[PDB]
């Protein structure tokens, strides 16, 4: 047990209120001049930390009972638990396909005589997910040391009922905070398609300037031709404006709350467009309002698990609350990021599907789609870094690998900003295999 | 016949930075310069060209 | 002028735009708005912006 303790203990007091202060100045403190125990409401009005067996201030042996016993009791819940979606019990990978549009073809009777059997092949795109936290909560509650804390039932189990309360909060404390790494991975990573903006908190242009990126940006996310950017895959997809969830923080409510909508008459014509949630995140520099569709998130469920032991020799029970997820982002829903500062001219160069395969002699042309961040600059720099002799890249994407082409290839789209003299290069990639020819080779005429 | 500003009511941050737009309304075409300038304030308090 | 370029500009586009599309459905028609350049009429149910 404890012996004295000081009653400010952990208490680094900028001023002291009670004698350097309320006793020394005739100032606006005259309002608690005359209060006979304000020296010690002063003093203990804080709560202690270290209880003292104070004794009765009359019958000396006696002590000085508990009179009421404060549960206090939280319940914590993960905002974002709406953009949950499942559960897998078996396997670890995520198999997302994509089906993309193709390419029209003229009429022609005559040489349709020679090219019924001819073959296209589709436009497809896939990613991948796979499981990425492992974690468990521990907690150890030994109930039978606890009866010497309490003295009602009632209070004995509040309290044991609380520390089974203390996980279950904890796992959605952590959960909500993976769910916005994978916003901020995504932006670190650099695949968000940037609206550049201001600091909406500067000045209130900036912040009406603001709205109309983002009632802009809502209105062509979902026109119903769909749209090839605002994605990292780039492909043609259409989001529904049930499906846009814009994700601010505290601050930007208040800046649209105060300013737009109060001198709004008209609400709906302002408004964010979206099903907008709060955070008071994103940790990064300008990232602010990230409006995403909501098969954005690739949140699945694989373990739920408690599991319990009880030692015997010492009276206890451990509570491992095992939590395992796969907690990642898909590429083919569309996501948009809203970063105020100053941003790159160029934040990524998306290319072709990336998994080419050409046969040596083929040839594959190599799309790229350069997700610029102002208005226009930036011609495609190609390169076949990889394999050489015959393997060459033209001025567009064609790739006319060889017949003596064997190794797997890495096709550059490059893209210069910046300045001359150290130039930042904005290098988007592809990969292709090369499978053999077998006929029309060894020599040749 | 007028000029119109741009934010006519604009609210700037203390050390921000308010890009103005101003909006020659005229008949003849000849894109005419204008001269910005800004009432009250400090010296440090200064606007820029456009 | 481009709308996007100011507040001014914009209020500017509408009121370019509500007079011509007044123009389109006056009664008596004009000659002004076609390719062949006949009197037609325009109705403001069909007319697409």
């Amino acid at each position: 047990t404890f012996n004295d303790v000081k009653t400010s203990l952990g208490i680094t007091e900028s001023y002291d209120i009670v004698n350097a202060i309320r006793n020394s100045q005739g100032d606006n403190f005259k309002s608690y001049v005359p209060l006979a125990t304000a020296n010690n409401v002063a003093e203990v009005g804080a709560g202690i930390l270290i209880n003292q067996t104070v004794q009765n201030d009359f019958i000396t042996s006696l002590v000085d009972r508990i009179g009421l016993v404060v549960i206090r009791q939280v319940s914590l819940n993960n905002p974002l638990k709406k953009f949950k979606k499942g559960q897998i019990p078996l396997g670890r990978t995520i198999e997302e396909i994509y089906t993309d549009i193709t390419k029209e073809k003229q009429y022609d009777a005559e040489e349709a005589e020679q090219k019924v059997f001819e073959r296209e092949m589709p436009n497809v795109k896939t990613l991948f997910h796979e499981r990425n936290r492992q974690g468990f909560y521990h907690q150890t509650i030994q109930d039978d040391s606890l009866k010497t804390a309490f003295v009602s039932w009632g209070n004995f189990e509040s309290f044991v009922s609380s520390i089974i309360n203390a996980i279950y909060n904890s796992a959605e404390v952590d959960e909500y905070e993976y769910m916005k790494l994978l916003v901020d991975n995504y932006y670190s990573k650099g695949l968000f398609t940037t609206v550049k903006i201001d600091e909406p908190t500067s000045s209130t242009g900036a912040l009406t300037e603001f709205v109309k990126k983002m009632r802009a940006t809502a209105r062509k996310l979902t026109l119903p031709q769909g749209s090839r950017d605002w994605n990292s895959m780039a492909v043609r997809t259409r989001s529904y404006m049930e499906d846009l969830h814009l994700i601010i923080d505290a601050d930007l409510e208040a800046e649209l709350d105060v300013d737009v909508l109060a001198k709004a008459f008209n609400m709906n014509r302002t408004d964010f467009l979206g099903n907008v949630t709060v955070i008071d995140g994103f940790a990064s520099t300008g990232l602010e309002a990230v409006l995403v569709d909501k098969d954005w998130f690739m949140v699945y469920d694989n373990l739920h698990k408690m599991e319990t032991v009880r030692n015997p020799r010492g009276l206890y029970w451990n509570y491992y609350y095992h939590v395992w997820q796969t907690l990642s982002v898909s590429r083919f829903a569309n996501a948009v990021a809203f970063v105020s500062g100053d941003v790159p001219a160029v934040t990524q160069v998306i290319v072709s599907p990336n998994i080419a395969a050409v046969k040596q002699g083929g040839q594959q042309q190599f799309t790229a789609y350069v997700r610029a961040t102002n208005a226009k600059d930036h011609k495609v720099v190609w390169s076949v870094e990889g394999g050489s002799t015959g393997t060459a890249i033209t001025g567009d994407g064609l790739l006319s690998v060889s017949g003596n082409e064997d190794n797997q290839l890495t096709v550059k789209a490059t893209v210069d900003i910046g300045t001359e003299d150290k130039p930042k290069l904005v290098v988007g990639e592809a990969v292709v295999s090369i499978r053999p020819n077998n006929a029309s080779g060894g020599a040749q005429a």
